[PDB]
């Protein structure tokens, strides 16, 4: 369904306010069309009407449509793409390229092939977008980004749960009429506790990631009682709730369901780290589930950050078994406490137990299970799965395959994964194993308050639009 | 058909350009979208999908819907803008009240939104995208479209515009001949007029250009052949029109002379010959050297030339004359339209310009049987032998005229829009030249040039969003 009065405060704007915003941003290409969808499509609609760029444009287009594509159909997919823009005199073969990257791509994987034309459609012909009218829409739509979406703008009325910060909701964007996970938190409790600072570093880090296995902020704003933060939402449960009450005497999970959610996990501590960034606490009940069935992972008051120029971070908390060895003691770890912490749930996916315990001790006992203790693996474990977990649970940091090379394309070779091509997973386009059941203050304190709430988070705003046909219906011209 | 190579040096420009025009151009409203269709449209786009104008939009289009209306459906197209618009449900609220009794003919009620939603709304088109695209339409019009852009082939000729593919007879003159006989001053005074106007009964010049041979004026289409064509060589034993055939055709003449004369300008030769018949039947006037220009603050204008029987009275005698030797000439053209023959004369009778001068001023005009009365009492006010007492150029329209009995059936609105159905269809060189030819040359006419990119869809297809 549809509100009118909320929409009807959002209108396409004149040009001599789009003035303030030409100076003071400064978006170097990658920033722009290649990240944030409107550019992507502003200017893709740029190059649709402009003849002289149509090959590079379907070019990419069908590298992102191979980049997703099946895997009885990549084969064919390829025989597609090299039969219409390579080889002798193709009918969309491009002529502003020389014939480098024509030599490279041969052999397969065509990724070089695509960031040869980026480099140069970022140069040359990007000059005039700028100075054409597509890219002037964006202003006012970007102009439009720049307000201020208060607490009228959202509603409330279901509940998920509560821990202690205040109370966590789910919340429709009125206007357009797009859900939302809004988590809200009582302020004179937060000022009660000193607990500022857990929580804007957390803040700091979710506008700043959108990976969907993390849960992507959308909005911050400051109502009077509560703070809050939009996030996109996620119903049935978290992960402890299926692994021990889904299914009673049969606990635990199959096998393509635990790899499933095992690779969605993989790909959110990739953008998690790729920041240099730690989650530190990692368990299945600190990861949920969406009425679509692709997981993300949630709570984030462990989540310290690493700044520049440091190496490493030091101290004691989390949770016992889901800390690594090196962190118990009390040393210098780098992030696979948090891959360390994987393999403990990983288990405790696939066995409806602590990995070192029994099902259901004092926390010396279990620091002592954490760092000496190895795995004693029965029966119902494939290979690929045991010779895996071998690796994650190592009782030192530099045997286990942790954040190495910038991402974890040495993790993506591993056995485990030969039915899940590393790209679907990213898009959001498999059938996920199983589809769920749905039905008085100081001047310290204001300013704060103000300083937080940045009104918007551009990007799954941005998305919003074009997804709910927001975008489409007032980007009209007849 | 369409070309393609002409129509690919065709592109939608960037927008560092467009600033030398933002400070030398001045269009004060009236200038601009009411009167230019890519700015009427364009404008038009911007109240369609800017909300709060709605009513005032489809108030202005029924306003020309109705303006155009046929004459047993105006009663009903009345009752239906009356119960839209006079609590409405497109009940505008920006003008008071006082128009609301004005109306209660609709034409002081069109003006009195004109006026406001050339102000206050007005605003926002210039300061929003889609009168930039006009500018870089309007930057594309300001370009050179040379002797390469037009073809040749039937013949004076019909060249067409060849990226487009729309029609035009285009003038051409060989420049040798025309610096041999001073007949600069004739042609230029000709041109400088034929831009500056838009009627449909008046050749409107599209473009003006210099190839090398010869200089070329492109105006607007016309097939079968002329008038005499029809008259003397259509059905021979048959010869002349019927009575529908001869009004339809005086009446749009009498419109096209309204035109000629409400910008103080003199045709002199009036002729068949000198009116053309299109494929959709509206008829124009055409040949234009004897087009003569009054200045202002003057009165008279005097000289000696045209034709035998289409100058006045007055004309022949050499004094000074009003614009009604037309209206004269007019009167002999109707009546060898009805007739076969010169209204003095015998047909094709071989006779020298003295008795044809001396019968142009004495002689009357003896009728046969074949004229209607309402015919035969109008032709003897058009071929009086004195300027005053025939019906010419009076109040600034022929308001006086378009009264007179001839024209019951006809009433005076739908043969200005055009959708009356015809009564018959169809089957060395010093420098001060070469400085002038490009004087001459101002490239493009801009207006019917915006018709032709509307009505061709190339406006259409290259204003694409999606």
């Amino acid at each position: 369904s549809r509100d009118r009065k909320y929409l009807a405060r959002l209108k396409l704007p004149p040009l001599s306010k789009c003035e303030a915003l030409r100076e003071s941003l400064d978006l170097g290409f990658e920033g722009m069309c290649l990240e944030q969808p409107i550019g992507k499509r502003l200017f893709q609609q740029f190059l649709r009407t402009h003849e002289q760029h149509g090959p590079a444009l379907q070019l990419w287009k069908d590298i992102e449509d191979y980049d997703t594509a099946d895997d009885a159909l990549r084969p064919q997919k390829a025989q597609a793409l090299r039969a219409a823009y390579l080889e002798p005199q193709a009918q969309l073969f491009c002529s502003f390229l020389d014939a480098e990257t024509v030599a490279r791509a041969r052999a397969g994987l065509f990724q070089p092939l695509l960031r040869a034309v980026l480099a140069h459609l970022g140069q040359a012909p990007f000059q005039e977008f700028l100075d054409s009218l597509y890219f002037l829409r964006f202003l006012q739509w970007k102009w439009l980004e720049a307000q201020p979406m208060g607490e009228d703008w959202f509603l409330d009325f279901r509940v998920l749960g509560r821990g202690g910060f205040g109370e966590v909701f789910a919340c429709q964007m009125k206007a357009t009429g797009k859900l939302y996970a809004c988590k809200k938190l009582n302020k004179k409790r937060l000022k009660k506790r000193k607990g500022y600072q857990g929580a804007m570093v957390e803040k700091k880090i979710l506008a700043k990631v959108h990976s969907r296995f993390i849960v992507s902020l959308a909005y911050a704003f400051e109502t009077k009682t509560d703070l809050c933060l939009v996030m996109t939402i996620m119903n049935g449960g978290d992960i402890r709730y299926h692994i021990y009450n889904v299914d009673e005497d049969n606990p635990g999970f199959q096998e393509p369901r635990a790899i499933f959610y095992t690779a969605q996990i993989v790909s959110g501590l990739e953008h998690l780290h790729q920041r240099n960034i730690i989650y530190r606490d990692l368990k299945p009940e600190n990861v949920l589930l969406d009425d679509d069935g692709n997981v993300r992972i949630s709570d984030l008051g462990l989540a310290v950050e690493l700044k520049a120029g440091q190496t490493k971070t030091k101290g004691y908390a989390g949770t016992p078994g889901f800390m690594a060895p090196e962190l118990l003691l009390g040393e210098e770890y780098d992030f696979s406490v948090d891959y360390f912490a994987l393999g403990v749930t990983l288990y405790e996916m696939i066995a409806a137990r602590g990995p070192f315990r029994a099902r259901g001790v004092e926390n010396k006992e279990l620091k002592q299970r954490v760092l000496e203790q190895a795995v004693t693996y029965p029966d119902k474990f494939s290979p690929a799965s045991k010779d895996f977990c071998e690796a994650l649970l190592q009782k030192d940091p530099e045997k286990r395959l942790g954040f190495r090379d910038g991402s974890c394309d040495g993790l993506r070779t591993h056995p485990l994964f030969r039915d899940i091509s590393w790209r679907q997973l990213e898009a959001g386009m498999l059938t996920p194993p199983f589809v769920p059941d749905s039905r008085a203050f100081e001047k310290a304190d204001t300013e704060f308050f103000q300083e937080f709430a940045s009104g918007t988070c551009p990007i799954p705003w941005q998305e919003e639009m074009i997804e709910t046909g927001v975008f489409g219906d007032l980007n009209v011209w007849r």
